[PDB]
C-alpha cells in the first residue's frame, strides 16, 4: 500500500455529485482506520467508457494550484492492473453556484454576489499567473463552500499558455462552452487570458441572475440568433458579436456593476479589463 495515495477500498461511495467532461465526481468517505472517523471528499473518476490522458492533465493542473478561491487537491487513487486514475478534492457541500443560487434568491444580496465575483477574479488571476487559461468559465464550475465562500471548482478544459505567448490554441474544441467564449475563441480557437476575462464577464451575468434557467447565456443568445442554426450557430453568435450586441443588464443590476461586465465583453482581447482590475472595481463598490 502507498500511503501517500487514496486507497480505492477505503473511499466508500456515499452519494453522486455531478457529472463532468472527462469524469463523474461523486461523494466518499475515506475511511481507512474502519471508524467512521476519515473525512468527506468528492472523487472525480472516468465515465463508463473523454479519455485517461485527459483526468491525468486536470490532475496535474490541480496538484499545481493551491488557492483559497480554487477547490483543494487532496491527491489520487489509481486502480489496479489498468492505466485508471481517480482524482480527490475537498467536499464543498452546497454544490455550484448554477444550483446554489436558484435555493437562495432570498438569502443571497447584491453585496453577496459582488463579494462572489471579487472571490472568482481572485481565483482567476491566480490562475493565470501560473500561466493558465481556464476555458470553461461558467457558475456550473464555480463551487460554493458556505453562503460566504466560493471556489473554481472543476478544471476539464484549462490549458498552459507557454513562457512568452499570449494563447494556447485548442486543435480540440469539441465541447467548448461556446456562448461563454470570447470572439476569438469562436473565430481562431486562440485562448488568451483576457479570454477567460470574457468568460468572467458572462459568469458575472449568470450570478446576478441568480442563475435563473429562463436567462441563461444560452438562452438570451438563442433569443437573439435564433434556435434551428445547428452547425450555423457559432457563425450567428460571432456575427452578432461583431454587431456589438451584448447581454443586457440584468435587472436590479446597477449602471456601475454592469460597466464592469462590459468591459469584459470589449471585442479585442487587449481592449478588456484585467482580473485585478476587476477585482478593485468591484471592491470600490463594497463598503
Ligand atoms: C460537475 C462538476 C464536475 C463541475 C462538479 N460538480 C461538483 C459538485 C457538485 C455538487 C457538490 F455538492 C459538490 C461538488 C464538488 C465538490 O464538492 N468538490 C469538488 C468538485 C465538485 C464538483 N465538480
Amino acid at each position: 500500500v502507498d500511503p501517500t495515495h487514496f486507497e480505492k477500498r477505503f473511499l466508500k461511495r456515499i452519494r453522486d455529485l455531478g457529472e463532468g467532461h472527462f469524469g463523474k465526481v461523486e461523494l466518499c468517505r475515506y475511511d481507512p482506520e474502519g471508524d467512521n472517523t476519515g473525512e468527506q471528499v468528492a472523487v472525480k473518476s472516468l465515465k463508463p467508457e473523454n479519455h485517461i490522458a485527459d483526468l491525468k492533465k486536470e490532475i496535474e493542473i490541480l496538484r499545481n494550484l493551491y488557492h483559497e478561491n480554487i477547490v483543494k487537491y487532496k491527491g489520487i487513487c489509481t486502480e489496479d492492473g489498468g492505466n485508471g486514475i481517480k482524482l480527490i478534492m475537498e467536499f464543498l457541500p452546497s454544490g455550484s453556484l448554477k444550483e446554489y443560487l436558484p435555493k437562495n434568491k432570498n438569502k443571497i444580496n447584491l453585496k453577496q454576489q459582488l463579494k462572489y465575483a471579487v472571490q472568482i477574479c481572485k481565483g482567476m488571476d491566480y490562475l493565470g499567473s501560473r500561466q493558465y487559461v481556464h476555458r470553461d468559465l461558467a457558475a456550473r464550475n464555480v463551487l460554493v463552500e458556505s453562503e460566504h465562500q466560493v471556489k473554481i471548482g472543476d478544471f476539464g478544459l484549462t490549458k498552459a499558455i507557454e513562457t512568452d505567448k499570449e494563447y494556447y490554441t485548442v486543435k480540440d474544441d469539441r465541447d467548448s462552452p461556446v456562448f461563454w467564449y470570447a470572439p476569438e475563441c469562436l473565430m481562431q480557437s486562440k485562448f488568451y487570458i483576457a479570454s477567460d476575462v470574457w468568460s468572467f464577464g458572462v459568469t458575472l451575468h449568470e450570478l446576478l441572475t441568480y442563475c435563473d434557467s429562463d436567462s441563461s447565456p444560452m438562452a438570451l443568445f438563442l433569443k437573439m440568433i435564433g434556435p434551428t442554426h445547428g452547425q450555423m450557430t457559432v457563425t450567428r453568435l460571432v456575427n452578432t458579436l461583431k454587431e456589438g450586441k451584448r447581454l443586457p443588464c440584468p435587472p436590479n443590476c446597477p449602471d456601475e456593476v454592469y460597466q464592469l461586465m462590459r468591459k469584459c465583453w470589449e471585442f479585442q482581447p487587449s481592449n478588456r479589463t484585467s482580473f485585478q482590475n476587476l477585482i478593485e472595481g468591484f471592491e470600490a463598490l463594497l463598503k
